[PDB]
Formats: structure tokens, sequence, C-alpha cells
């Protein structure tokens, strides 16, 4: 399986060696609308862009930049919009899309303050008789109910396309116990965090993609796209030990760049991988 391989790459210590073949052998296509300069104020990171074939377009003229990018799984059956924290000014944009895309689950792997900086704008009302408006898209924003737990948060929050009235119930999963250096020492609260956002169906194909980010929504945001795939492959298909995590990363990179940040975090999506494996088919 990938445990014997987990366990060798572990014994001769060569993680680093294997994250680099991957950065390597990783794809590389043009951001060319993301380096456009109207779109400077609506990126997070200079070295995170959104690849254009396969960025998010918001319907609207003028602009239809966002920094996100669609992430589809043929053989999976899964698709996953990734993002950057949304800023002071594209928070309006991040809920257009959320919108537009029909998305159900809204997935935050990092809290709005770490390391003693700002992250990501505080994008969601924090109390239910404080809605939030965003003018330019023309949306409401609503704190329905908010669920507290040691590793993470679940929200609920009403979305309201004021321009039809037409509103949708929108689950906001917020794991916020990532330490603010390196990875988990283990995979267990990531797990479960996972199978709660699976278990609200925010992942399943009636609704639209579910939209992941963190701080440049490519670290932890790929690790638990890699996680989440790798998972479904192992129950889909007749051998679960044909699933080969580092195939599975190098498909994700060819949507959207720098999925899985470090080595650690690469050994750590191994451990998630592995730990889930045995829980879902013993
Ligand atoms: O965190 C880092 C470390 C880093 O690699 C970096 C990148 C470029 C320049 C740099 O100076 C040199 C330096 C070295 C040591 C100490 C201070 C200063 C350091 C950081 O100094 N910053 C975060 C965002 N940033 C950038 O220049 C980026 O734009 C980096 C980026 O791509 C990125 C941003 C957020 C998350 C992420 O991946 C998930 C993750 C979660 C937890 C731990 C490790 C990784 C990747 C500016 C400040």
């Amino acid at each position: 399986e990938m445990e014997k391989e987990f366990e060798q790459i572990d014994k001769s210590g060569s993680w680093a060696a294997i994250y680099q073949d991957i950065r390597h052998e990783a794809s590389d296509f043009p951001c060319r609308v993301a380096k456009l300069p109207k779109n400077k104020n609506r990126n997070r990171y200079r070295d995170v862009s959104p690849f254009d074939h396969s960025r998010i377009k918001l319907h609207q003229e003028d602009n239809d930049y966002i920094n996100a990018s669609l992430i589809k799984m043929e053989e999976a059956q899964r698709s996953y919009i990734l993002t950057q924290g949304p800023l002071p000014n594209t928070c309006g944009h991040f809920w257009e899309m959320v919108w537009e895309q029909k998305s159900r689950g809204v997935v935050m792997l990092n809290r709005v303050m770490e390391k003693g900086s700002l992250k990501c704008a505080q994008y969601w009302p924090q109390k239910e008789e404080k809605e939030m408006i965003f003018e330019d898209t023309n949306l409401k924003l609503t704190l329905i109910s908010e669920d507290i737990k040691s590793y993470y948060t679940v929200r609920q929050l009403e979305l309201e396309n004021l321009t039809t009235q037409e509103t949708r119930e929108i689950l906001h999963f917020h794991y916020t116990t990532w330490p603010d250096f390196g990875v988990p020492e283990s995979p267990a609260s990531f797990l479960n965090f996972l199978f709660k956002v699976r278990e609200s169906g925010s992942l399943s194909p009636e609704h639209g993609p579910v939209v992941v980010h963190c701080s440049a929504g490519i670290g932890r945001s790929g690790t638990f796209c890699l996680a989440d795939t790798c998972l479904l492959l192992m129950d889909k298909r007749k051998d679960p030990s044909s699933v080969d995590i580092k195939k599975v990363l190098l498909e994700m990179r060819k949507f959207r760049m720098g999925l899985i940040q470090t080595a650690d975090q690469l050994r750590f999506s191994y451990l998630a991988v592995i730990e889930g494996a045995k829980f879902i088919m013993g």
C-alpha cells in the first residue's frame, strides 16, 4: 500500500526529495488575467495566481476576475473551488462566486489572525443581528446559527440575492486548530473535520463545488482536497492500494499551483489518507 511507502520515505528521510520531484514535475500554465494591472488589488499573494484555463469567472462585465480555481477530479467525480482568503475589497466577489457557482459549503482552514497578522478579512457576520451587505455584488449575508467545537466551528449562513430576493443556506466549516507553524501532530482532528463537511452534503454532486480556502488557498486547502479525493478513489476502485497520492496531487496541480506548500504537508497528507482509509474501509 502507501503506508509501506510512507514508512519507507520516513525511514530514509527523503520527504523533501519526494516533494521536490513533485514541484519540478508540477504543471505550469499561464495566469495572464490574474496578472493584468486592473486585478492587482484582487490578489493576496503575487506568487499565488490562478491559471487562466481553470479560473472561476464572476458573472459580471467590467471585471470577471477572482483569485479562485475550479479543481475538477474526473475519476473521483468531485469538484472543488480553491480560493484565497477574501481581501477587504473582494468579500463581495467571494460571495458572488459562492452564489453563481451554487456552492453549498465554504471550508475555511485558517483563523482570521495567525502569527499576529490578519490572514483574511472578516467576510462573514459574527452576530445574528449584525448582518452583512455587499453593495458591489448586491448580496446580503446573515448568520443563522453557530456551533463551536474544540477543533472546528460550523455556521449556518443565509445568503440572499438582493437582485432576485432568492435566498440560499450556506454551511461554513471553519477548522480553527491548524498550528501557526508546521502541521498537526495527528490527522485525527483534520479527518473528523473532513467527515463533517462530507456528512453535510456540501461535497455532494447535487450542489455546486465546495469553496475551500486558507490564507493562500493552496497549502492547507490542497491538503484538504487531496485527502478527500484519495479516500473517495480508494472507495471507488477495485484495488484501493492502487491509489497513488503523488499521482492525484499532480493531477490536482494541473488546476491550481502550490497545492501542498511543504514536504511536511505532503507527509501529513499521506498520514491523513492512510489513517482515513483505516476508518473508512477498516
Ligand atoms: O509564511 C511565510 C514563510 C514563507 O514561505 C516566505 C515566502 C516569501 C518570503 C519570505 O521572507 C523571508 C523570511 C524567512 C524566515 C523568517 C522571516 C522572513 C518567507 C511568510 O513569511 N509569509 C506568509 C505570506 N507571505 C508570502 O510571501 C507568500 O505568498 C507565501 C505563500 O505562498 C503562502 C501563504 C499562506 C499559506 C501557505 O501554505 C500553507 C501553510 C500553513 C502553515 C504553515 C506553512 C504553510 C503559503 C509573506 C509573509
